[PDB]
């Protein structure tokens, strides 16, 4: 008894948000991708930040390592509201990460290296490291239960995935005991399952190590000279070897409003999943529930008024069917379909929106068409503009992915000579 | 030079948040009028509180008097973000205004001489008198230059309004100095400006009184035992007498986006007006500006997912014009037309919603045709209910205006016997 | 498993600050006795308060109910720090406890009655009944795992105290499993405990109610005519007699820095007991452990200078022995011994301080001696005088308790013709 | 009328808090100069903090460049405070100065470059450069008005300082209008003013810009490839050369308690200066007054219990004269003299401290003497050891200025085989 809830009080939780997002490709080019908006007001950290407080871990650490000022921002407004007093506060660790090192050279694993000194200052007997551009809702106190009670020193979050994506992510092999047998890091033909073989047992880069362990497990890592510094790539093999490292499966954990579903983990790094994912929530039917009482999740809310519907130029309504518009939204008319509308976003007559991701501050001109888009955040589309119906345009122009999904940045528009500055 | 920067600093604004609103007559039976929501996000005293930020008087005092719990909580949650180690605060002074009087006896004034102490101890120069349950746009350091500069003891901000309706509030007449030569309060018979018969120049409850005078005024009227104790029967008509008394032109000072319109001060205190303040918003051309960013309206801004708006039972679209829909709601289908939903409205298929105010919380069911009406907070209408369009129903049933408009209470309907606990 | 860090979540604490602390007899005439200042910077409620933080439960009810002002300044200022978003919040409920009813009538539960509306929205599964005029330190989450452990409806929590002043508490009598057999509020004539005849097991106002049966039990006693509408007279008895109360020993709970002492509970009530545990801090050893890191109680902490030590007019130095000094304090010269000094006190030199309390903004002229004294807050001792040294002449002039402890207050000073503003 | 309250209303406050303090040579080696521990509780960062928010400026820019993370994390706790949708905010600015560029290369100037994007975002009208690892206190509205009064493009405050020490600032030579006629950064051979041969009219490093001049002034800076980047070597001798650069007398605009006094401004940037800094307060009649309630300081005020003062191990007092002593420190006998303890100093007995500054969490160890020494921040001082009385052995092991100032770092001690980690 009384474990549960001294298991959290004892751990701090290490968010790595310095990740670069690169297959996003222009959309986290200006800003880190734990600080991309995703479906209407939030911040994808917030989510690993949300399940860090609703699990208890009122001890956050957020590395940012790369083009970090919107997340030191986002945090310093919204995340700033613990009295440190109480042992509860958001520790907002610049990493600093070297230079000398290449874009994910000199790994995860070294910039919570760089501040280890601040690290031992909490004085924690657990730690956990998290990735922080993901999307996922997890009770973190289960793991540490779940962890506790095998008497392991490092517990990895694991899910069955297709075995055609699996490549992506860390693929283990484990036993009855879900005690590690075998890691593998991002392999070219990730092992099936025993029982299933078109899924692989992956990786979920959600670790929880305890913490004198942990320390003594970096130096050794940090004083070789071979080792890549990364926790897939290096440490989590060698605890394999060592035979410390059990797994936890994510289904236990994991915070469901309707039992019946798979478990919704989403690794947004790709455009076409971005989109998907922020357009799941528009749907009759979302995956992931946002109007959860029991977990919520936290964001910075900023006073914005209603979202405001108006007549267009020549007096008519406006349509909309299976969209989300958020505060401070004005419509004119504008049939719209299938979109997900951020904040203080200006649509005005005439226009035909379907299957949208519209970010904070868009201006859509006059008589706009735009279809399977994702417009980012401060654009300013000119008047006439048609996104989606011809491909080689679209391609030509801006960023058209391999399935059609059409991402149309200030850049892209600026070189079109349509000034933006508004 | 370095008066106005100086003149707030020295200056404590009293907001009067104490008001019944008996003419709202069911809507305020459960809340202070200072905490009826208004316009999307808002609640009444958050103006009378943002125009003293905006004006750079950050001490404020928020007398509660009456049924003040949501006003003490609203407070307490929103305005509770200032470091009292910089004199910037609000106090929240409860009132406790005698039992022993009646519904406005022991009146505005007895509720400021009761707390006398604590507003000493604020050693202000100047204090700002406010009705915190209007709604206005005014920067009252223009208020206090124009009151340091003519020499005045007490400044009262004065407004043409219509003479039809002056009986409502105390009628002035000044000379050329906008010096006061004759105060009556609430007259039969208004008398008209000299130039204008059809106006008269009424008080908008907004007095600046110098401190160290107010002080030595209230303890003489405090003492007296035929006064009403009332800032407008006793206080500044003795006040008047004295010669002490100026005036303040509000178009001096109202913060106006558009300076071509005629200044915004809705008296709220009938229901009538409380439904076409909240209706200005909708149109297509608001008197208010909500959008202003030189003048910005803070209120407790909760975590609301966007509006949500889905397909009805049959698969089919939803219409809305000059509408405003605020976080958190979710609409199917369902026709809506110069509405205003307030928070976390939910209205299910088939609905035609026309001109009507749906306070936080709403549960509109199926089928439901509401027009010209006003929802009570959290409120849970039954399938198939028509309001508006029969008026003898809507008056047999609910609380229903001359004028035509219909207000909906969870009392009323439980006495229907539609169970409202969900 | 899971039980410890799921409890608390469900659970909402009940703050009953409400309390006269008649038998201060002057210090709480002007405030509620929770916002008794007590050692250092802190207010009493704000141990009850950190223990609900350290306790996980984060949603706490403090029902103001007499000459609750500084209570509610002291709350919106400190406390006013919780995201209402994530269900933690410190919701401060104005009781407005009949005035019909006298001092202590309508009593403690009366207050939890008429707000109870409020208290079901918060949907909670378990309720903490507390006394927030006390000081003691204690983990309510493993009463509430003892709670659950045990299958009961309510948890009183139960310490054994001297029978010389049991009659100040209710007095219980358990069996085997805990289970309450006999409950006695106030008795004459306590009974000891069967093992121990010089010690009663006395109830400590901590009690613990499943919220399903709370409700069902306040409106039975809410409609009952003949009820002293008290937790203690009728409630609890009444519990007693069905049979489903339930007793938690506060040694298993209670938080101590060294386990080899006696549980630290003070009923702070009398004056005489205020002085005594406030000078147990200043020893060598304190009882009560304010160093705890583990364990930390939060305060609303203001932005106070260092204590200044300084040189007296003849350039002498001062000397310190067992003593507590706050922010802003400033010395010159003036010997001190065994007392505590609050913030902002100003004592001149030549002075000669032991075993006393001053309350914060004391002015101590020059050549002052005073011992075995409480200096009430914001005084201004005049230049000469002497407290403490001829008991008659404090009797005469101040409060003097039949121990010998000396209360100072403004009103007694103002009566003796030394004039306080400053 | 109505000018110096809309002038900080179209201002934003650039804090250039990025100085690498060199100068103190070991106390700045592991955080940023303006991080640096000052005077009891304080950073001297947040005077140029306060300053904004007394001054009105409550948009401020706090460019972060070098070993900055205390800093971030002061701001994200203390200052962290402010509502963003009422324009009031301290954005904290990431530099990320150019790696390629070595110590104050790529200078002052180059990093308020690298962000001038966001800058521009703010739509300022006027901008306030500041040096904010300086002590003083300065209202900047009445620099701002003194800047429109003059019809200027940028406004330098200029303050007459010792000709024996002027190399250290950039020096100017103006007219009778106070317009610059000749400006000269870090002279050999400083020119004195025409009336004074002894002084030179310096400049302070705190410039006022009006921004749509400032943009156009960076670019072409920017653009350089000539220019040092900094804006005392570069900007502000192109602006003389124009003859659009006035100068702004420190003395209108300085914050005194006392008119008498002349102006405080303290360059810190060497250690014995700082060590006399931090002793001015502990003086009898300090030339900087921080109990002044007009212009109050903040800080990152944490909840630390009173200043304890206790019995040494044989029972004996403690003596204390011209001392400051801040939150948590705790005293046993050990005679105080002319020092400053910072929060949670532990000083055991039989200690001798004579003009010394304890940073936080110091524990000096039993029969320590200590004189005219800075004793690093979480220093461990073991028992005996014996600082200031031979100066040859605190050159030897310590940091030994040439005046006989003495600087205790954990490295030093560390390397001398006194363990520190406690
Ligand atoms: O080319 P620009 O003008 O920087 O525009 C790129 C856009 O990226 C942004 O930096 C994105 O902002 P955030 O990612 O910080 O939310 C916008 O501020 C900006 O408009
Ligand atoms: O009859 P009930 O159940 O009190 O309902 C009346 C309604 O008035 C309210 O008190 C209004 O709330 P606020 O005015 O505090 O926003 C609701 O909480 C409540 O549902
Ligand atoms: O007789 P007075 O002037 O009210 O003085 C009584 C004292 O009691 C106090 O109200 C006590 O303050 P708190 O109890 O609110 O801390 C002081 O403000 C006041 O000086
Ligand atoms: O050699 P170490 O262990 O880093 O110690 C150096 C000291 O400098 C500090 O970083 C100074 O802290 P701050 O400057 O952040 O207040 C301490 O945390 C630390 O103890």
């Amino acid at each position: 008894l009384m474990l549960a809830r001294q298991l959290p009080l004892k751990s701090v939780a290490l968010i790595l948000a310095g990740g670069r997002g690169t297959r996003l490709k222009d959309l986290t080019n200006k800003r880190a991708k734990p600080a991309v908006h995703f479906g209407g007001k939030f911040r994808i950290i917030d989510f690993a930040l949300s399940n860090c407080i609703n699990s208890g871990i009122r001890r956050m650490g957020v590395i940012t390592q790369y083009q970090s000022h919107t997340l030191v921002q986002h945090i310093q407004r919204g995340w700033s509201f613990f009295n440190e007093e109480m042992n509860e506060f958001v520790d907002l660790l610049p990493a600093q990460q070297r230079m000398k090192g290449e874009n994910w050279y000199r790994g995860t694993a070294d910039a919570v290296t760089q501040n280890l000194d601040i690290i031992r200052r909490y004085k924690a007997e657990y730690v956990v490291i998290l990735a922080g551009d993901h999307i996922y809702k997890q009770d973190y106190s289960r793991m540490l239960i779940d962890h506790v009670e095998k008497g392991a020193r490092c517990t990895v979050a694991c899910m069955p995935v297709p075995i055609e994506e699996a490549s992506a992510f860390g693929v283990m092999a484990v036993d009855e005991n879900d005690k590690i047998i075998e890691f593998v890091e991002k392999p070219a033909n990730p092992p099936s399952m025993p029982n299933d073989p078109s899924k692989s047992l992956a990786s979920m880069g959600i670790y929880v190590f305890d913490a004198d362990y942990l320390y003594e497990l970096l130096e050794e890592d940090d004083r070789d000279e071979n080792s890549s510094h990364d926790f897939g790539k290096d440490l989590i093999p060698k605890i394999t070897e060592a035979g410390l490292a059990y797994a936890h499966p994510f289904p236990l954990s994991c915070v469901q409003s309707d039992p019946d579903a798979e478990p919704y983990w989403r690794d947004v790094g790709t455009l076409e999943a971005y989109w998907k994912a922020n357009l799941d929530l528009a749907s009759v039917v979302p995956e992931l529930d946002m109007y959860d009482r029991n977990w919520p999740i936290r964001t910075y809310n900023e006073s914005l008024p209603p979202a405001k519907f108006v007549q267009d130029r020549s007096g008519s309504h406006g349509m909309t069917l299976n969209s989300l518009v958020s505060g401070g939204c004005v419509i004119s008319g504008s049939v719209v379909v299938q979109s997900v509308l951020f904040s203080r976003v200006r649509v005005n007559s005439f226009c035909n929106i379907d299957s949208a991701v519209l970010l904070p501050e868009v201006w859509v001109g006059r008589s706009c068409r735009l279809r399977r888009c994702v417009i980012d955040r401060a654009c300013v589309i000119p008047e006439g503009m048609v996104i989606g119906e011809n491909a080689e345009e679209d391609a030509r122009r801006f960023y058209r992915s391999e399935e059609g999904i059409v991402l149309v940045t200030r850049e892209m528009l600026r070189k079109l000579g349509h000034k933006q500055e508004r």
